[PDB]
């Protein structure tokens, strides 16, 4: 019907019905943002979309972009709910819409999704990304977008023209202009559009942040589970030379303008076959192809443009999970798995810092095992698992996370900080891992609410708190009801007081300090230790 | 009295007898064990004292070695009591023995005490130091001695003859040689002599222990708030020589050019010598005094923490332990915002230039280490917070993790090593209750102070003082201070590197715990040295 039948200024879309518990929702997917970044556009920014003769098909998820497909734990639903769920292909820069089935007649305001994946994987399409539960719940408009990964989206000889960096960031921000061109044929309000996403999602939006041709794109910001100031997240400009440099030599590949010509002829599957084997710690904690400080996009690095911004008139909601680092170590640090316990010795541990802190001193190093030692037991395998466990946790996510919550806070920012403290009643993983990097999303979507996934009664009630909470924000910057009793429940996070809710089943707790106590080691005397040696 | 008259190697001596409420002990007071250190002899190893003829007035305590007196808090009982309580005088070697009354018929343990003071104070003769109760309690001997503290006991110009150092140590080793000789006539057996000391005197009995010809002379240790291996406890022969003639200079000495300053500084009035001492090194508080042990090659060979890694320590019988205060009594002395009279509520900006006065002589960037190690980087600004924060820095590298170092070492190659944590506050202290539990607050207890019906402590606190001076005395018969047959109290058990378990002290039965500050002293013993020797 009418309903699905909508005219964007490229031309016409058809979408299809999804059915929620609630009710019916609108979905238009995979509908076209940039012209294919194919064979000469590889590496280079994308287009925009030229406009289309006849009905776009919008009634399916469009391709994953090019990426390695992890065969860790092959058939096991903890790592195949993240893996690619449609065929990949360089053709890829597709944007999905999701608004209420009553098309909003007044202008509703907008999430736009920036699915996370350590810039090395991901996909909208993903099902723990399904917009339909937040729409029909909480009745905003809804939208995601596919950006080029891995060399596709972020190889960069510095300098260049013919690859220029953060194309994949660029494939972002192009949809973000599409958005504020056509979300309004949706029932979307352009001028409420709030970002939000996890882990590199996280700290992409953290970039838009900071890169003032995107800043004008959308008006709120939520971050979760990452941060563009992360050890992880940015690479310099003489560094993603060598990395380029070096990805083609493994390709077999013979100047900057030569190089680019010769990567261009390789089909995409034998970049994605090289890509993780550039740096010698193949690591997924130092992967190769990540944003670049080139002074375009970014005009300096993430921890200069944070040190130094006016953040006024900013929202911002900001959390972690409660064990980040616990899924990280299955993907690497020895002695891990989740098939067992995971008792790592001592060597073993201290073996797995070296992996999970890439590229520090050796003194540097002797400080975070002298740290994170507890010489009281000094050997126990259980308290060493959990310390490394902290270790990548605190230096990779949470440390970075809260290093920028108290720098956007202080200097004109509105920030609301959370740690998601629930473990999915249906989660996969093994019980130690806790509540790992990543699982609090299917809350975020609602996806509890799906009749076919086996959740709890209590937390379906849960997943409906979070999406309130997230609609809330979108709507006022302010993930408190307007009006309520006992009425500020969740207060702004503050340098000094630092307060921070936990989600969970139980109702909100007020908490102090994201911690505070070992992120002093990371943020402030790490550094002085590089340095000074 | 029979009792009182007793001869020893030097001569007759007259003794007084002491009233216990328990009953009388017999002690002998101010025995010259030294031809006194004066003019020609300033700064020289001591002589042994020549024999005399006649009867010594052994029935008074002798004088004090010259020495600062405390100007901090006149007429306050909590400073007051540390002072000076003779006359000072430089004629200062003489030592004392209490003795049970009806003098023991079978040879019964030793007791020598070596006192504190940082090494630039202290005496024998102070009240706290009282033998006679312990004695009486435990029909063990006690010895204590006077010996040079300041510049007088440890001005050094290494390879000198004329100011070869660690004399005030080797005035606490030639009482030790005394007690060999002679406590055999107060029915006192050499073969079983434990020395206990605290503060610098604890330091003392730890360069006892690592000073070979030391080691014949007693049999146990104990080192109470102080150990060898102390930041303020050593000092190179580079350091002392810089010492030495920064004194000569502020006295007026022209600087052979070592026999030339010393004969210079030899004619100088004593006193002058004493005003000097602290100005030779000027600083706000009391760490890093400067005339300590010198690290020479004869007295102590190498530096303390070499001698401890690789040491002649197994069938030692330690017994070790700090107050659970241990900063505070330092803070007081010169720590920015510090006074007994106020709470003591430092900001920040104190806080930082504390850790400098009680960490001194540490990079800019191990200072930053201590600070983000001891903030509470949620209450950042809370000044009750930083008061006690830098009172455990101070607490910490200066008491509790050299003597948990020494502790753990010893233990490693063999050594019966017993911990404890002193944490019963006096109800008569006089200081604030900020301080808690502050340095040397438990001497009063092992001495069985309590017991002076004159002092009014509390019953509780009477009982309390027996338990110790029976841990004690257990201690020095017999290497272990547990009741020997008697398991229907809790066990104190050895302190080792691996469970590291020692008992808490206080007016509730023993309570076993593990771990002296570990995690503090991690950053201490183990980073703060790699930090401050790869930058
Ligand atoms: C008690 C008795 O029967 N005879 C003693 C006699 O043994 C003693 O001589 C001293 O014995 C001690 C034993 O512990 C040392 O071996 C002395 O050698 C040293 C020392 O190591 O202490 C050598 C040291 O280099 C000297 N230091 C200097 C010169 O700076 C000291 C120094 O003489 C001190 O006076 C000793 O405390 O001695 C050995 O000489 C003598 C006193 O020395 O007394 C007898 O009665
Ligand atoms: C715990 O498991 C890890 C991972 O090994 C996997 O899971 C086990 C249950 C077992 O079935 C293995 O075959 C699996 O591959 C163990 O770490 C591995 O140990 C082997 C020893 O032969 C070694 O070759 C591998 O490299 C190790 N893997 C890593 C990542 O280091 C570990 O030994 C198991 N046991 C304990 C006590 O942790
Ligand atoms: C708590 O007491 C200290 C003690 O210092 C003073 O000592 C005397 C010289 C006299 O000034 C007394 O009133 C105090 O007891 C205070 O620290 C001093 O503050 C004054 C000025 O406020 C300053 O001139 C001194 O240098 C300070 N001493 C230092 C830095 O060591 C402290 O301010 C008191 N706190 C209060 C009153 O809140
Ligand atoms: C790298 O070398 C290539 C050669 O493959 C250069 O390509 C030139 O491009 C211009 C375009 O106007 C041609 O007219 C030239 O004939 C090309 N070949 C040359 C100059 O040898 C390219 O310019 C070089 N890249 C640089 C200098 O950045
Ligand atoms: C967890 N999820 C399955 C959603 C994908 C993801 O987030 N993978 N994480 C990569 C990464 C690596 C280093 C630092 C941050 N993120
Ligand atoms: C008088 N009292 C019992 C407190 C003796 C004492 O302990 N005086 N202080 C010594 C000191 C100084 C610096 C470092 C270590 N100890
Ligand atoms: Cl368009
Ligand atoms: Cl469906
Ligand atoms: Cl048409
Ligand atoms: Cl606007
Ligand atoms: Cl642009
Ligand atoms: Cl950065
Ligand atoms: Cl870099
Ligand atoms: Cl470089
Ligand atoms: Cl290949
Ligand atoms: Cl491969
Ligand atoms: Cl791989
Ligand atoms: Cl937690
Ligand atoms: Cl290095
Ligand atoms: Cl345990
Ligand atoms: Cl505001
Ligand atoms: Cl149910
Ligand atoms: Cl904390
Ligand atoms: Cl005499
Ligand atoms: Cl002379
Ligand atoms: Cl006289
Ligand atoms: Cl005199
Ligand atoms: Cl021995
Ligand atoms: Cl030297
Ligand atoms: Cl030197
Ligand atoms: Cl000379
Ligand atoms: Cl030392
Ligand atoms: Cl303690
Ligand atoms: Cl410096
Ligand atoms: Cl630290
Ligand atoms: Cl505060
Ligand atoms: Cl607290
Ligand atoms: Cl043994
Ligand atoms: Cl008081
Ligand atoms: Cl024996
Ligand atoms: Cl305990
Ligand atoms: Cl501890
Ligand atoms: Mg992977
Ligand atoms: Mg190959
Ligand atoms: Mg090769
Ligand atoms: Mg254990
Ligand atoms: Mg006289
Ligand atoms: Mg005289
Ligand atoms: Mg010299
Ligand atoms: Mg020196
Ligand atoms: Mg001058
Ligand atoms: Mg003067
Ligand atoms: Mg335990
Ligand atoms: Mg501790
Ligand atoms: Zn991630
Ligand atoms: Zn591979
Ligand atoms: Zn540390
Ligand atoms: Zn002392």
């Amino acid at each position: 019907d009418a309903e699905l039948l909508v005219t964007v200024r490229g031309g016409r879309l058809r979408g299809i019905r999804l059915k929620t518990p609630g009710g019916p929702v609108s979905a238009f997917l995979g509908i076209p943002f940039a012209e294919p970044p194919m064979g000469p556009r590889r590496f280079l920014p994308p287009e925009p979309k030229q406009p289309w003769s006849g009905v776009v098909d919008a009634t399916t998820f469009q391709s994953v972009c090019y990426q390695y497909v992890d065969t860790l734990y092959p058939g096991f639903e903890g790592t195949e709910m993240w893996n690619p769920n449609r065929e990949l292909s360089e053709d890829c820069l597709y944007l999905n819409v999701w608004t209420p089935y009553p098309r909003p007649t007044s202008p509703t305001p907008v999430l736009v999704w920036i699915y996370g994946g350590g810039f090395y994987s991901g996909a909208s399409s993903l099902d723990v990304y399904d917009g339909r539960f937040l729409v029909q719940a909480e009745r905003t408009v809804l939208v995601s977008m596919n950006y080029r990964v891995g060399a596709f989206g972020f190889l960069a000889l510095p300098g260049s023209r013919e690859a220029p960096g953060n194309v994949g960031l660029l494939d972002q921000r192009l949809a973000l202009q599409w958005v504020q061109e056509n979300v309004a044929a949706f029932g979307g309000d352009p001028t409420s559009v709030t970002l939000f996403g996890e882990s590199a999602g996280a700290a992409s939006v953290g970039m838009h942040l900071l890169s003032p041709p995107s800043r004008g794109l959308f008006h709120r910001a939520v971050l979760q589970s990452g941060a563009p100031n992360g050890p992880w997240a940015t690479v310099g400009m003489g560094e993603a030379r060598r990395r380029a440099t070096q990805l083609a030599h493994l390709v077999g590949c013979p100047n900057d303008t030569e190089l680019v010509a010769c990567l261009r002829t390789r089909p995409a599957q034998v970049l994605v076959n090289h890509e993780w084997h550039v740096l010698p710690q193949e690591s997924v904690f130092r992967f190769s192809f990540v944003p670049v400080v080139d002074g375009d996009f970014l005009s300096d690095t993430p921890e200069a443009l944070i040190n130094a911004g006016d953040f006024h008139g900013l929202q911002v909601l900001v959390g972690v999970v409660k064990d980040e680092g616990s899924y990280f170590l299955v993907y690497g640090a020895p002695g891990f798995s989740k098939d067992n316990e995971s008792l790592i010795s001592r060597a073993e541990f201290l073996a797995g810092v070296r992996v999970g802190v890439p590229q520090v001193s050796d003194l540097a190093a002797e400080a975070v095992v002298l740290h994170y030692t507890d010489w009281l037991h000094p050997e126990d395998p259980a308290r060493l698992r959990e310390a490394l466990s902290d270790v990548v946790g605190d230096h990779n996510v949470v440390c970075p996370v809260a290093q920028l919550a108290g720098r956007l806070a202080a200097q004109g920012a509105r920030v609301y900080a959370y740690v998601f403290e629930h473990r999915a009643s249906t989660l996969s993983w093994p019980l130690w891992m806790g509540v790992p990097h990543g699982y609090e999303i299917e809350f975020i979507f609602g996806i509890p609410l799906d009749p076919s996934r086996n959740y709890t009664a209590e937390e379906k009630i849960f997943a409906q708190r979070l999406m309130r909470y997230w609609a809330n924000f979108a709507r006022t910057g302010d993930p408190n009801e307007p009006r309520d009793p006992k009425a500020p429940q969740w207060p702004p996070y503050t340098a000094g007081a630092q307060q921070y809710v936990s989600l969970d089943l139980r109702p909100l707790e007020v908490r102090r300090g994201l911690r505070a106590q070992a992120c002093a080691f990371w943020n402030r005397f790490l550094p002085k230790l590089l340095s000074a040696t």
